[PDB]
C-alpha cells in the first residue's frame, strides 16, 4: 500500500530529526556553559568598570588638586618674581653706584701708584742731567755720565714693573669671581644632593609601595578565587534549581488528573449508593412485590383453600345428600383445613418447585438447540440446501406446530369471550357486545377450518409417495410463512389484545392458501375417514356457534313488534335448527374413537360417497354462515344511529338478505328465506343420517396406521447413499496398499530373475570352463608329479655317487691303515737287514 | 493491515520524543538567548573596560606631571625667597660697599693730591740741579751717591719685578688650584646629576607599576563585592534547591495516595457493585420468585380455573339438586362473584401470557424432539453406533449440562440454607443449625470442585485432537451414568427435601470418577488461565464457607471459660485467616475478565509454575477443611448427650484434632496447630502474591486464536466424505484394473523365475557331477604325487642318517691312522739317530 510507504518515509523522518536535536540540546548545554564563563566575565568587567568609574574619578580629582596647589605656587612665585623685580633693580643702581665708586677707586689707586713710580721716574729723569753733565769736562760730570745709563736702565725696568701691576690686579679679580661662582656651585652640589636623597627615598616608598600592592594584589586574588570556586557552586545550584521547577510542574500536573479521577469515582460511588437506595427500595418493592404476589398466591391458596374447603363441603354435602339414601344423612369424610397456610407453604414450595423447572427447561431448551447445531454439522449440504430432505422434515414439523398453535388460539379465544351454546339469549347483542361475539366466533370457525386442513395435510404426509413428499418439502419457504399470521395472534392474546378490531385478513389467506396447495399436491392421497369426521363435527360446531351469534344479532337489530314477520320466523327457524343440529354433532361425538369404551370403534372408515356428504354439509353450513355475517355487518351499519328503543324495519333486513344471499348462493331471484331453509334442512337430514349410521356401527372399523411413512423410506435411501459409498473410501484405502505392494513386487522379482539369470550365464560358462579347467589343473598336478619323479630320480643317482665316492675313501682309508701298518713293520724289517752284509 | 497501525504508533512516539525534547530544548535556548545577550553586553562591557583604561592611563600621566610641576612650583618659590633674602644682603652691603669705595677713593685723592704735589717738587729739585750743574760745570764727588742709588734700583727693579712675578704665581696657583676644585665639583655634580636622573627614571618606572597594581588592586575590590553577591546567592539557591526537593516530594506523596485511594474507590465501588449485583441478584430472584409466583399463580390460576370450572360443574350439580331445594333471587347487594373475579382477571391479564408461554414452550419441545427424532433419521448407522460420533456430540452436550445443573444445585442450596460469610456468628451452631449449615457448606464445597473439573473437560474438548475426541465419546455411557446423582439431588430440591440427612457419596464419587478419566485422557491438553483462576477463586470461597462454619461450631462446643486456650486461640486464628483469604480472593476477582472495563484484560496467561502454586493452595484447603470437618464430627457427637450448659473440654478436642491431623496429612507426631497454621500461612503469602501480580497486570493476555473445536473438523470430514464418495467409485474401478494388471504380471515372471530356479538347480546339478568326475581323476593323480613327494623325503633322512655315520666313520679311521703314523714317526727318528754312533 502507497500509505505504508508514506509512513515509513515520516517515521525515517522523524528518527532524523530525534537524532539531529538530541545532538542539539547536547551542544546546546556546553554552549550554557559558555554562558556561564560570559556571566563570570561580564560581572568581573563590570566590578571592575564600577571601581573604575570612581578611579577614574579619583584620578581626575588628585589631577585638579596637583594643577591648582601648582598653579597657586605659580601665582605666589609671579608676585614673587615682582618682589625680586624690586629688590634687583635696587641691586643693580646699588652694584653701578659700587662699581662706578670702586673703579673710581682703582684709577685714583692706579694713579696714586703711578705718581709714586713716577716720583721715582723723576729721580731717574736726573738722567735728562746727561745733556748739561758730559759738556762739562772728565771727573764727576762725565762719570755722572755713565751713573745716568744706569738710571736709564732703571727707567726701563720700571714700566714692566706697571705693567705687571696691572696684570695681577686683573688675576685678582679674575680670582674673587672664580671662589664666588665655586661658593655658588657649593650650593647647587648641596641642592642636587638633598634631591638626590629625597629622590632615593621616594624610590624607598614607591618600591615599598610596589611590595605592599603585591601583598594586596595576593588577598585580593584570593577573593577571586573565592568568587570562582562559589560560582561552580551557584552554577551546579542553578541547573537544579531549574530541573527541580520542571519536576515540581509535572509532578502538579499529575495531581490534578488524580483530583478529578477522585472526584469521578466519587460520584460513581454516590450514584451507586443511591442505586443501592434505589434497589433496597426496589428489593424491598420487589419482595413487596413478592409478598404481593405471595399474598396473591396467598389469596389463591386460601381460595385453593376456600375452593377446597368448598370442594369438599360441596362434596360433603353431595356426598351427605347420596348417603342420603337412609335417614340418617350425617357424613362429611374431611377435616376442614384453615386457610393458606399449610397451602402457603405449599404454594412457596411450588414456587420454588416451578422456579427449579423452568430453570432446567432453559437448560434443556438450550441443550437441544446446541445438540441441534451439532448434528446439523454433520449431514451434508445436500441435504441442507434449499428444497432439500431438511425443508421436507421442516414441513413435517410446520403442520403438528401450526396445528398447536392454531388449537391455542382457538381455546383461549372461546374462553375469553366465553363462546357457548347459549350465546345468541346473551344481552346486548345489538351494539358492542354482538360485534365482539360475531368477531371470537368467526376467528374459532376459520380455526376450525385451518384446523382440519393441516389434520388432512399430516395424514397425507405421512402416507403419500416420496415424490410428492419432496415436492411439497421443495415448497417449505412459502408454506412456512403463513405461520407469521398465527403468531401475530398469539402475540395479541400474549398482550390481551386480542378484539374485534384486529385484522384476520392473514389468516383468511393463509387458509387459502393451505387449501390451495392441498388441492393441487395432495387431491388423491387418501383421507383418515376418523378425524376426517372429528374435524368435521368440531367444524359444524364452529360454524353453529356464528350462526346462533348472528341469528341473536339479527333479531335484536329487528324493530319491536314485528316478531309474527316473515324475517323472524325464518331467524327462529335457524335458531332451532342449530339446537337439533348440535344434537345430532353430540350423539356422534359420544361413538368417536378415542376412548377405551364399550361400544366405541378403534377407527372409522366410510366410502367417498360419505365425504362427499360430508363436504356437501360443509358447503351448505359456510353458505348460512356467509349469508348470515354479511347481513347483520350490514345491519349493524343501517342500526348504528338509531336510538336504542329503535330498531329497523323487515323490508330493510329483506332487501339485505335478498342481496347477500343472490351475492353467496349465486342463484339470483332466489328467496333468501328459502335458499336458509333448504340448507338447514338438508344438514338436518345428513346429520341425522349420520348419527343414525354412526349409531348402528356402520363405519366401524379397524384402524389403518400409516405405512412406513416416506420420510422413513427417503432416510434409508439417503443412509444407504451415504454407506456404500463411504466404504469405498475405506475400500480405496485398502487398494492403494494392494498396488503399492503389487508394484514393490514386480522391481522385487524381476530384479531377483535378473540375477538368477546372470548366474545361469555364469554356471554354463563354468560348466564349460570347469571341463577346461579340470583338463588343466591334471595337466598341472601332472606336470607336478613328473617334476617330483624327476628330482627323486636326480636325488637317486646324486646319492648313488655320493655313496660310491665314500665308499671309495673308507677303502681306500683301510688300504692305508693296512700299509701304514705294513710300512710300520717293513721299516722294523729293513733295519736289522740292512746290518747284515749279504 | 497490520503494519499501517504499527507505523502510526510508531510515528506517535516518535512525535512525542520529539516534542518533550523540544521543549527542554526550548528553555535550554531561553537561556541560550540569555547567554547570547550577555556575550553581546560582555563585549560592549570590554570595550567599555579597554577603551576607559586608556582614558585612564592618560589621566595617570597627568597626575604624574602634576605632582612633579606643584612640587617644582614650590622649589621654585622657595629658593626664589632663597634669592629674595641674598637680593636684601646684596642691596644692603652694596649700599654699604658704596660708602666704603667712596670715602676710600676720597683718601686716594688726597693721596693723589699730595703725590701730584711731590712730582712739582722732583720737578722743581731737577731744575734746580740742572741750574746748579750748568753752573758749577766743573764737578766732583756728587757723582757717586747717585751711581749707587742706581745699581740700587736696577736690583730692587729686577728683585720687584721678580717678587710680584712670584705673586702672580702664588695668584695663579691659589687660582688654579681653585680653579681644578671647580672642575672636581663640577664633575661631582655632573655625577650627582646623573644620580639623581637614573634615580627620577627608576621612580618613574616604579610609579607606572604602582598605578598598575593599584588597578589590579580595584578589580580584584569588585571581585570581593562578587564574593558577597554569590556568597548569599548561593545560600539561597542551596535553600530553594532543599525547598524544590521538598515540594517534588510532597508531590509525590500525595500523588501516592491519590493512587491508593483511586484503589480504594474502585474496590468500594466493586463492593457497592457486589451489594447492586445481590439487590440485583435479589431483583433477579426476587424476580425468578415473582417469575415462579407467577407461574405459580399461572397454575394456581389454571388450578382455580379448573377448581371454579369444578366448582361452578358442582354448583350446577348441587344447583340442579337444588332445583327441588332451593333457588335464590336476591335483593340489591354487592358481593362481587369470588373473591378473585378480577384478582383473577388481573393474574389473567398478567400470567394468561404466562399460561399461554407454557403451553407454547410445550410445543416447541415436542417439536423440537420430533425434529431431531427425524434427523436422527437421516444420521448414518456409523454414526448412531456405540461408541460413534453421536457419542461425542453426546458429550459435548452432557458436560456443559453437568454445570449448569451444578451451580443450580449450589445456588438453590445458598439461598436455602442463607450461606453467608457470617455463618460463624450465627446462633445454635451447636446443634441442628450447625449441622444444616455445615451440610450446606459441604455441598456447595463439592458442588465448585466438580464445577472446575467440567470447565476443565469443556475446554480439552474444545482444543484436543480428534482421536482423544474420539476415545472420550466412547466413554460416553459411564460419564452420562454419573448425571442422576446430580438429578436426585435436583429431586430433593424440587421437593424441598434437601436437608443435612442427604447422602451426598454418589456426588463426592462421580467427583472422583471425573477426576481419573480427565488424568487419563486430558492430562497434557492445555488449560485455560483465566478460568482456572475464576474456578480457583470459587473454590476458595466455597472452602473458606465450609472453613469458618467449622471453626464456628467447634468455637460452640468448647465449654465455657476455656477462651484462652491454645485450641481456641487457634481457631480464632482460624476466622482471621478466612477473613483475609476472602478480601484477597474479592481482590483478584476486581481485576477479572469478562467485563469491558477499562483496565480489565480480555484474558489470562501465566505459567506452569503459577498453575502448580495455585494446585499447591487447593490441595491445603482440602487438607484444613477435612480436618475441621471431621473434629468437628467427631465432637458434635460427643457433645450430644451433654447438656446445653455443658461443653467439651479442651483435652478431648486437642486429641480428635491429633488424630485428624495425622490421618490427612499423613505426617506422625505433627501437632495440629504448626499444620493448620502452617497451610493457612501458606494460603495467605500465595492468595496475596496472586493478588499482587494481579493487580500489577503480571498475567494479562489477548484471547488465544480460536481454532477448530475438534467435532467441527470432524464434522466437516464426517459431511465431506459423503461427497467425494460419490468419485471414489470411479477411481476403485480404476484401482481394480491396476490390480489386475498387476496381478497377471506378477505371475508370468513368477514362473519365468521359477523356471529359472530349476534350471539353476539342474545346471549346478551338472557341475557338481563334472566337478566330482574330475576330483576323483584329480585326487587319483596327487595320491600319486603325494606318495613320491614322501618316498622322496623318507628316502633323504635314510641318506643324512647313513652318510653322517659314513662321516663318524672316515673320521674314526683317520684316527687310527694318525695313531699309526706317529708310531711310525717315533720309529723313524730312532733309526736315524742310531746310525751316527756316539
Amino acid at each position: 500500500s502507497k500509505e505504508e510507504e508514506g509512513l515509513r518515509a515520516q517515521v525515517r523522518d522523524l528518527e532524523e530529526k530525534l537524532e539531529t536535536l538530541r545532538l542539539k540540546r547536547a551542544e546546546d548545554k556546553a554552549k550554557l556553559k559558555e554562558l556561564e564563563k560570559h556571566k563570570i566575565q561580564l560581572e568581573q568587567v563590570q566590578e571592575w568598570k564600577s571601581k573604575m568609574q570612581e578611579q577614574q574619578a579619583d584620578l581626575q580629582r588628585r589631577l585638579k588638586e596637583a594643577r591648582k596647589e601648582a598653579k597657586e605656587a605659580l601665582e605666589a612665585k609671579e608676585r614673587y618674581m615682582e618682589e625680586m623685580a624690586d629688590t634687583a633693580d635696587a641691586i643693580e643702581m646699588a652694584t653701578l653706584d659700587k662699581e662706578m665708586a670702586e673703579e673710581r677707586a682703582e684709577s685714583l689707586q692706579q694713579e696714586v701708584e703711578a705718581l709714586k713710580e713716577r716720583v721715582d721716574e723723576l729721580t731717574t729723569d736726573l738722567e735728562i742731567l746727561k745733556a748739561e753733565i758730559e759738556e762739562k769736562g772728565s771727573d764727576g760730570a762725565a762719570s755722572s755720565y755713565q751713573l745716568k745709563q744706569l738710571e736709564e736702565q732703571n727707567a726701563r725696568l720700571k714700566d714692566a714693573l706697571v705693567r705687571m701691576r696691572d696684570l695681577s690686579s686683573s688675576e685678582k679679580q679674575e680670582h674673587v669671581k672664580l671662589q664666588k661662582l665655586m661658593e655658588k656651585k657649593n650650593q647647587e652640589l648641596e641642592v642636587v644632593r638633598q634631591q638626590r636623597e629625597r629622590l632615593q627615598e621616594e624610590l624607598s616608598q614607591a618600591e615599598s609601595t610596589i611590595d605592599e600592592l603585591k601583598e594586596q594584589v595576593d588577598a585580593a586574588l584570593g577573593a577571586e578565587e573565592m568568587v570562582e570556586m562559589l560560582t561552580d557552586r551557584n552554577l551546579n545550584l542553578e541547573e537544579k534549581v531549574r530541573e527541580l521547577r520542571e519536576t515540581v510542574g509535572d509532578l502538579e500536573a499529575m495531581n490534578e488528573m488524580n483530583d478529578e479521577l477522585q472526584e469521578n469515582a466519587r460520584e460513581t460511588e454516590l450514584e451507586l449508593r443511591e442505586q443501592l437506595d434505589m434497589a433496597g427500595a426496589r428489593v424491598r418493592e420487589a419482595q413487596k412485590r413478592v409478598e404481593a404476589a405471595q399474598e396473591t398466591v396467598a389469596d389463591y391458596q386460601q381460595t385453593i383453600k376456600k375452593y377446597r374447603q368448598l370442594t369438599a363441603h360441596l362434596q360433603d354435602v353431595n356426598r351427605e345428600l347420596t348417603n342420603q339414601q337412609e335417614a340418617s344423612v350425617e357424613r362429611q369424610q374431611q377435616p376442614p383445613p384453615e386457610t393458606f397456610d399449610f397451602k402457603i407453604k405449599f404454594a412457596e414450595t411450588k414456587a420454588h418447585a416451578k422456579a427449579i423447572e423452568m430453570e432446567l427447561r432453559q437448560m434443556e431448551v438450550a441443550q437441544a438447540n446446541r445438540h441441534m447445531s451439532l448434528l446439523t454439522a454433520f449431514m451434508p449440504d445436500s441435504f441442507l440446501r434449499p428444497g432439500g430432505d431438511h425443508d421436507c422434515v421442516l414441513v413435517l414439523l410446520l403442520m403438528p406446530r401450526l396445528i398447536c398453535k392454531a388449537e391455542l388460539i382457538r381455546k383461549q379465544a372461546q374462553e375469553k369471550f366465553d363462546l357457548s351454546e347459549n350465546c345468541s339469549e346473551r344481552p346486548g347483542l345489538r351494539g358492542a357486545a354482538g360485534e365482539q361475539l360475531s368477531f371470537a366466533a368467526g376467528l374459532v370457525y376459520s380455526l376450525s377450518l385451518l384446523q382440519a386442513t393441516l389434520h388432512r395435510y399430516e395424514h397425507a404426509l405421512s402416507q403419500c409417495s416420496v415424490d410428492v413428499y419432496k415436492k411439497v418439502g421443495s415448497l417449505y419457504p412459502e408454506m412456512s410463512a403463513h405461520e407469521r399470521s398465527l403468531d401475530f395472534l398469539i402475540e395479541l392474546l400474549h398482550k390481551d389484545q386480542l378484539d374485534e378490531t384486529v385484522n384476520v385478513e392473514p389468516l383468511t389467506k393463509a387458509i387459502k392458501y393451505y387449501q390451495h396447495l392441498y388441492s393441487i399436491h395432495l387431491a388423491e392421497q387418501p383421507e383418515d375417514s376418523t378425524m376426517q369426521l372429528a374435524d368435521h363435527i368440531k367444524f359444524t360446531q364452529s360454524a353453529l356457534d356464528c350462526m346462533s351469534v348472528e341469528v341473536g344479532r339479527l333479531r335484536a337489530f329487528l324493530q319491536g313488534g314485528q316478531e309474527a314477520s316473515d324475517i323472524a320466523l325464518l331467524l327462529r327457524d335457524l335458531e332451532t335448527s342449530c339446537s337439533d343440529i348440535r344434537q345430532f354433532c353430540k350423539k356422534i361425538r359420544r361413538r368417536m374413537p378415542g376412548t377405551d369404551a364399550p361400544g366405541i370403534p378403534a377407527a372409522l372408515a366410510f366410502g367417498a360417497q360419505v365425504s362427499d356428504t360430508l363436504l356437501d354439509c360443509r358447503k351448505h353450513l359456510t353458505w348460512v354462515v356467509a349469508v348470515l355475517q354479511e347481513v347483520a355487518a350490514a345491519a349493524a351499519q343501517l342500526i348504528a344511529p338509531l336510538a336504542e328503543n329503535e330498531g329497523l324495519p323487515v323490508a330493510a333486513l329483506e332487501e339485505l338478505a335478498f342481496k347477500a344471499s343472490e351475492q353467496i348462493y349465486g342463484t339470483p331471484s332466489s328467496s333468501p328465506y328459502e335458499c336458509l331453509r333448504q340448507s338447514c334442512n338438508i344438514l338436518i337430514s345428513t346429520m341425522n343420517k349420520l348419527a343414525t349410521a354412526m349409531q348402528e356401527g356402520e363405519y366401524d372399523a379397524e384402524r389403518p396406521p400409516s405405512k412406513p411413512p416416506p420420510v422413513e423410506l427417503r432416510a434409508a435411501a439417503l443412509r444407504a447413499e451415504i454407506t456404500d459409498a463411504e466404504g469405498l473410501g475405506l475400500k480405496l484405502e485398502d487398494r492403494e496398499t494392494v498396488i503399492k505392494e503389487l508394484k514393490k513386487s514386480l522391481k522385487i522379482k524381476g530384479e531377483e530373475l535378473s540375477e538368477a539369470n546372470v548366474r545361469l550365464s555364469l554356471l554354463e560358462k563354468k560348466l564349460d570352463s570347469a571341463a577346461k579347467d579340470a583338463d588343466e589343473r591334471i595337466e598341472k598336478v601332472q606336470t607336478r608329479l613328473e617334476e617330483t619323479q624327476a628330482l627323486l630320480r636326480k636325488k637317486e643317482k646324486e646319492f648313488e655317487e655320493t655313496m660310491d665316492a665314500l665308499q671309495a675313501d673308507i677303502d681306500q682309508l683301510e688300504a692305508e691303515k693296512a700299509e701304514l701298518k705294513q710300512r710300520l713293520n717293513s721299516q722294523s724289517k729293513r733295519t736289522i737287514e740292512g746290518i747284515r752284509g749279504p
